């Protein structure tokens, strides 16, 4: 029932992207 | 460079989502 | 029922976008 | 190159959603 | 049902937008 | 260019809605 | 029961604009 | 580069699913 999420960059990287999704589908 | 996100239910959480990106399109 | 999100840069940036939603399908 | 949002809610919602995006130059 | 925004501006800036809503649609 | 926004509701509502955009026009 | 918004433009040319509304539709 | 995710399931583990892709395409 819970979530977490971090994201943290310590270089010159490119392209970044993040995605996240919860749910509850039957 | 630097980004952080949470999510907090205290009930019942129906359908959360989250995305995020850099550099998009131009 | 309850979310957050912060952002911080440490650098440059050029093109970000961030989204996020509470509450979608069951 | 510095935001910060934050949402709370009493009781409950039907669906609360929140973006931003940056630019640079047009 | 409560939400709050803010952004800071170092100095010049063009391009940027955001928004935000409570209690949107399903 | 620094702006800050805040509402508060104390219960009956329907929907709160803001947004905002700099570089343009007013 | 109470709002409030303050905005502030002095960054190079004016450009920018902000709306905010209370109670939506059901 | 650090990011870190973490999330619960309801109890069913079949209706949550999250990605993340870092340094795709330039």
């Amino acid at each position: 029932q819970k979530l977490v999420f971090f994201a943290e960059n310590v270089g010159s990287n490119k392209g970044a992207i993040i995605g996240l999704m919860v749910g509850g589908v039957v």
